[PDB]
């Protein structure tokens, strides 16, 4: 019966700018492990917001810090992603049902791609939180897609790599942090939800699309994340 | 003026088996975040030993746990690695002077390979600890090499990838955890030393070589790590 502590994560500063703005509360800035954590109070909940910096190691570190140093009981991720599928268009919102580290390769020992011993290819997120996301989206008449998100330490900008992600993992979107965030949460038994809004199509024009749409797509995701926190 | 707390990390159980045996003290087993931490007392020092499990996310998580949950003031890594250079042979010992995440690719935005914004290509380890390693090796007439270690989430077993690591990063050895361990330590200001003993040549026969030499190479590294702790 303490105050609920909720971790809110993006990868880049641009993904958390709209989060901080939308909550509209005063935040205390707390430096730790190369991150700045923004700690505020919102409707009987303590919210801790940070951007991890890009990629798997950064996001793993920051999620672990949120859990161990700030005692968060849930983690919600908001940011942008590349679309791997024709029906996911720029600005569309996706909730990740499972995530994979698409760049993991222990095939020299006959392991399937994505697999590491003492783990699994696919990492699950919270069914209760994903159900909440879907409930809210239906009530607000927001198209919310669901699917597998692939995460790796490369910005994907080729037809060939996109097609690999679809064929190998049946992934719908690609990014560089979701799987590591969801993985850390699974290891600590912390409920996790990963939201992404599409910024690009992970093809040869992805860099230019990303730079154009980062702000808008980040805001779309942030607004939805806030609507979830309103129901926690 | 408290007791010095030292984190001792391997990636696989096999890399820490000789560590636990060689210290020869009683350890309390403490589960946290999917790892088991072995906490013992050795010569006015508290030693916390764990294996992270394989790869960058696992090792990032465990190093962060060591620092935040166990309060370690230094981190020493011991394990095995693939050789990228003719003069590093099976069983040889290497101390990593810098490390890189060799699989990071943000070249779509004209970043050099290995680079992430708000970080650097090369991560340094502790000069004071590396100097200690070299001093001990010279006193014991142990050949200790030094160089760049490349870390990524793939087991390297091809001429083509080996040559890339040498050309791109001037790396001497390859593994899947050193850069992430050293990175976490840098972010928290914790001195880090990464030791590796060669298990294979990162070529088409690397899997078979690794399985053959894991035990012996792990022990070689562990023995050297213990000799360092004896001087702390
Ligand atoms: C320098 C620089 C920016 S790297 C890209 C950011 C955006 N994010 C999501 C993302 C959006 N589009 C992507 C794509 N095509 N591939 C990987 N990841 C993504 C992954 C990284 O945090
Ligand atoms: C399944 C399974 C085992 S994956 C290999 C282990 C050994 N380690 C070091 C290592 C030794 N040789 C290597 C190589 N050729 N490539 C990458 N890493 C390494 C990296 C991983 O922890
Ligand atoms: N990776």
């Amino acid at each position: 019966q303490g105050v609920q502590k909720i971790g809110i994560l993006g990868a880049m500063r641009e993904e958390i700018t709209p989060i901080l703005e939308l909550f509209g509360v005063d935040f205390e800035e707390i430096p730790l492990g190369g991150n700045v954590f923004h700690k505020g109070v919102y409707h009987n909940k303590e919210i801790i917001v940070a951007y991890s910096k890009i990629g798997k190691v950064h996001s793993t570190l920051t999620t672990t810090s949120m859990i161990l140093a700030f005692g968060v009981q849930k983690v919600l991720f908001s940011g942008v992603a590349g679309s791997l599928v024709k029906d996911l268009k720029i600005n569309d919102l996706l909730v990740a049902t499972q995530l994979v580290q698409h760049d993991v390769d222990l095939s020299a020992f006959d392991h399937p791609l994505g697999f590491i011993p003492e783990s699994a290819i696919f990492i699950e997120t919270s069914g209760s939180l994903n159900a909440l996301a879907k409930k809210i989206a239906n009530e607000q008449h927001i198209a919310l897609k669901e699917g597998v998100i692939a995460s790796g330490d490369q910005f994907v900008h080729s037809k060939e790599r996109k097609e690999f992600l679809v064929s190998e993992f049946k992934a719908s979107a690609v990014e560089m942090e979701g799987a590591s965030v969801a993985f850390v949460c699974q290891k600590f038994g912390v409920p996790c939800c990963v939201l992404r809004s599409i910024s690009d199509n992970a093809d040869e024009k992805a860099g230019m699309s990303f730079d154009e749409f980062l702000e808008k797509s980040a805001h779309t995701s942030a607004k939805f994340l806030k609507s979830m926190v309103d129901e926690l």
